[PDB]
């Protein structure tokens, strides 16, 4: 008997975070989070980080653990995740890896003794999803984005080139700092990467096999995922 594990993924600003939280309130979850910009301390605006206070009462293991001028491969995720899960399973807690990042779920499930139970949210119609990436960009940029990314930019130990740069948004934003772009152009081109991200996870998504879809919209994901459990069979 393989003991259990969810993994929630979805493509960005879906509201993965409000389910895990429910989960979380209701099950004896241990948050993991499965995205390559997360790991970032330093970089929470930008990446839609949730917010220090949420991250006091609902743990996420994998968050703040590197400097943006540190690398992150698949294989290290591999490996953290691992032993994260290993960690909760000993204390009875069940494995909750959130996040956006396909390429990491990828690498776990390929290269799991675990029974997974694997739930996908999103809006039904994509252009909900593009509305809400387009304002949540925009809010960014008025809740501190651009002095966040001011304070990488002044770093002579960070380029723009370098991974941590590389999660939405960060180098359109950087390119402003240089001068490259002006604000309307940055605020188009940072939105247009995010629909581009959303687009690839949704690609990812579509092959998915045992893949059990919730609506960003719905008011009750929360009995759904957890009959879905019993689907899979997990007891509890």
């Amino acid at each position: 008997s393989l003991p259990p594990a969810i993994f929630l993924m979805g493509p960005t600003a879906a509201g993965k975070t409000d389910l895990a939280m429910a989960l979380a309130d209701a099950l004896p979850c241990e948050l993991i989070s499965v995205d390559s910009a997360l790991i970032y301390r330093g970089m929470d605006i930008g990446t839609a980080k949730p917010s220090r206070e949420l991250l006091a009462r609902y743990p996420h293991r994998l968050i703040d653990i590197r400097d943006p001028a540190e690398s992150y491969s698949a294989a290290e995720f591999r490996a953290d995740a691992l032993a994260a899960m290993a960690k909760a399973t000993a204390r009875g807690r069940i494995p909750l890896l959130v996040g956006g990042t396909m390429l990491y779920y990828k690498a776990l499930l390929e290269g799991l003794p675990y029974t997974v139970a694997q739930l996908a949210i999103a809006p039904e119609q994509r252009q909900v999803l593009h509305a809400r990436i387009a304002q949540r960009f925009r809010q960014m940029l008025e809740q501190g984005f651009i002095a966040e990314v001011e304070a990488l930019h002044a770093r002579s130990d960070l380029h723009a080139g370098l991974p941590s740069i590389r999660a939405v948004g960060y180098r359109q934003v950087w390119d402003y700092l240089d001068g490259k772009l002006s604000y309307a152009e940055m605020t188009e081109r940072g939105i247009i990467a995010t629909r581009q991200l959303a687009k690839r996870q949704f690609t990812w998504l579509r092959s998915w096999s045992h893949l059990h879809w919730m609506d960003s919209l719905a008011g009750d994901n929360l009995p759904r995922a957890l009959r879905y459990l019993k689907t899979v069979s997990i007891l509890a």
